[PDB]
């Protein structure tokens, strides 16, 4: 049981790290989405 | 020790969920970057 506890703590550390990276990449995705929408609007306006 | 194992196994499940999420977010980052690049190129060509 102690060995299992140690291994799973070693796992939870990576759990927290991965959660933080997920949050960061989600924010980056949101920023990229707004940038893409703005570029699409510019392209459309140039079209008209 | 059993309580610790159960809690840390839940955290390990969170680790797996975060790994899947980070992979999906990386894929969406690539997709957004590609869409932005093509939209920029199209708008530049239309403007020219």
């Amino acid at each position: 049981l102690r060995n299992d506890v140690e291994r799973l703590q070693l796992s939870e550390e990576e759990a927290k790290v991965a959660t933080g990276r997920v949050l960061s990449l989600q924010e980056e995705i949101a920023k990229l989405r707004k940038d893409l929408e703005q570029t699409r609007s510019e392209k459309k306006s140039i079209e008209e």
